[PDB]
C-alpha cells in the first residue's frame, strides 16, 4: 500500500460524488478487511456529501416550499446511500504514522426510482421529493467535470 498523499488531506468537498474515509488497523483484522471497512465508510461519505449539497441548495434560489429540518436532512442519508450504484474505489492508501487505511471512492450513479421511493416514505411532499431527486440527478450529471480526478488539475 502507498502512503496517503497530500491531496487526500485537502478539502475535496467540490468532488461531491467522491468520498474519502479511513479505518485504523484493529485487533486481529488483517489489511484486506480494514480496506473493506474504509471503503464502506468512504461510500457513506458520498451519501453525506450529497445530503450536504441538497441542504446547501435548499438554504440558498431554492424552489422547495416545504419546511425541511436538519433531522430530516440527516434522515435522507440512508435512502441516498441505499440508492448508490457502481461505486468504484479509485485508491487505497496507508498512513505511515499509525497504519490507518484510507480509501477514495466514486459513485458513478444512483437508482433514481429507489431514491424516490425512499424519500416518499419520509415526511416529504410530492414537490419536495421531485426537486430533491432532480437535484441528485444534476449532481451526478455534473460530476463528469471532476470524474476520477486524484491530484487536482
Amino acid at each position: 500500500l502507498q502512503d496517503v498523499p497530500y491531496w487526500m488531506l485537502q478539502n475535496r468537498s467540490e468532488y461531491i460524488t467522491q468520498g474519502v474515509d479511513s479505518s485504523h488497523i484493529v485487533d486481529g483484522k488483517k489489511t484486506e478487511e480494514i480496506e473493506k471497512i474504509a471503503t464502506k465508510r468512504a461510500t457513506i461519505r458520498v451519501a453525506q456529501n450529497i445530503v450536504h449539497k441538497l441542504k446547501e441548495a435548499y438554504l440558498s434560489t431554492n424552489r422547495i416550499k416545504q419546511k425541511i429540518t436538519n433531522e430530516m436532512f440527516i434522515q435522507m442519508t440512508q435512502p441516498i446511500y441505499d440508492s448508490l450504484m457502481n461505486v468504484d474505489r479509485l485508491g487505497i492508501y496507508i498512513n505511515p504514522n499509525n497504519e490507518e487505511v484510507f480509501a477514495l471512492v466514486r459513485a458513478r450513479g444512483f437508482d433514481k426510482d429507489a431514491l424516490s421511493e425512499g424519500l416518499h416514505k419520509m415526511s416529504l411532499d410530492n414537490q419536495a421529493v421531485s426537486i430533491l431527486v432532480a437535484k441528485v440527478e444534476e449532481i451526478f450529471k455534473d460530476s463528469v467535470n471532476y470524474g476520477d480526478v486524484k491530484v487536482p488539475i
